[PDB]
């Protein structure tokens, strides 16, 4: 991902928080 959401993608970065 490529925002500090709650669901990582691989490292330490995350999804956004889109609807």
């Amino acid at each position: 991902g490529l925002s500090q959401g709650v669901e990582p993608d691989i490292g330490q970065t995350y999804f956004e928080e889109s609807r």
